[PDB]
């Protein structure tokens, strides 16, 4: 039943709405009870499709505390995830080798969660680095898993920015999608692959147009993978980083950005490999 929410309470600590909005329209910062909190505004009852997706909550997924039903629209309350988005550290103090090592843990933690033990299990379907938010100690929150994907929404929008949608799409999505829409946990894979490859690189998933998953191939390729691996690191670890965790952990990236989604492995195997080279 999470937490039923009185309207009040949501002005009063959004000083009714007043430009305390975090970038999105329809996210605010609630500042009520000790615990901050963030405020999503969405149009229509969509309590139905929260009584399913309360289902999925996780250490490492944002967690929602309840919602609130006023005048034909939903606010829901999520737990307030201070230092923002991965993308904001990447593309920007920087992240260090063991703070990157976390991140990718704790994604897959919420990855290998989603797949196996979410009572049933769900395809995030939308899984990049502005979607990944990092708490006070900097670990990662998963968030925007449902509803808030494209054409999750039941009502629909025309509000929207198709020039970003596409940009995103090309740079995380699998190719078995981009040709026929196949939806399998495996495309939750390819996308966390290339958050892996941002978190090596700090590169833009499109860079200035050459896709970061199509990369990770020529660096382990051929001769030199020494070499071409730490021009690939990310310029800001500064060589404070092991070497050979990095080619490993770009290794199961490779492997995760394979065209075939049945030679991706399953992410229950990513969790593994990132638990046993972490501290
Ligand atoms: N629970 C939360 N805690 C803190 N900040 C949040 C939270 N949810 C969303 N935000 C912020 O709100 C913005 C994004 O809102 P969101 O509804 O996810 O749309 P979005 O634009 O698709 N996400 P993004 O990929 O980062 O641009 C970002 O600046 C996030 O840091």
């Amino acid at each position: 039943s999470l937490t039923v929410y009185k309207y009040e309470d949501l002005q009063n600590a959004t000083n009714f709405f007043s430009e305390e909005n975090k970038i999105k329209g329809s996210v605010y910062r609630a500042s009520f009870k000790g615990d901050d909190a963030a405020v999503k505004i969405l149009k229509g009852d969509v309590s139905s499709e929260i009584n399913i997706l309360k289902r999925i909550n996780h250490a490492n997924i944002i967690r929602l505390s309840g919602f609130c039903v006023y005048k034909g629209n939903t606010y829901l309350v999520y737990e307030f995830a201070e230092n923002n988005s991965l993308d904001d550290w990447l593309h920007s103090m920087c992240l260090s080798w063991f703070q990157r090592v976390q991140i990718a843990h704790d994604v897959a933690d919420a990855l290998n969660y989603l797949h196996n033990y979410a009572n049933p299990p769900h395809v995030h379907k939308n899984l990049k680095s502005g979607n990944i938010l990092l708490d006070g100690k900097f670990r990662g929150k998963v968030s925007n898993f449902g509803l808030a994907r494209v054409m999750e929404n039941e009502g629909g929008d025309e509000g929207f920015q198709l020039t970003r949608h596409v940009i995103g799409t090309q740079g995380y999505m699998a190719p078995e999608y981009i040709e026929n829409g196949l939806i399998t946990p495996k495309m939750d894979v390819f996308a966390f692959g290339v958050v892996i490859l941002e978190l090596l690189s700090g590169r833009e998933v499109v860079g200035s147009d050459q896709l970061l998953a199509s990369t990770v191939n020529q660096v382990l390729e051929g001769d030199n993978v020494r070499e071409k691996l730490r021009g690939f690191m990310d310029p800001n670890l500064r060589d404070e980083y092991p070497l050979d965790l990095a080619f490993s952990m770009a290794e199961i990236a490779k492997r995760c950005v394979a065209r075939d989604l049945n030679s991706r492995p399953n992410v229950s195997e990513v969790f593994m490999i990132l638990s046993k080279i972490q501290s």
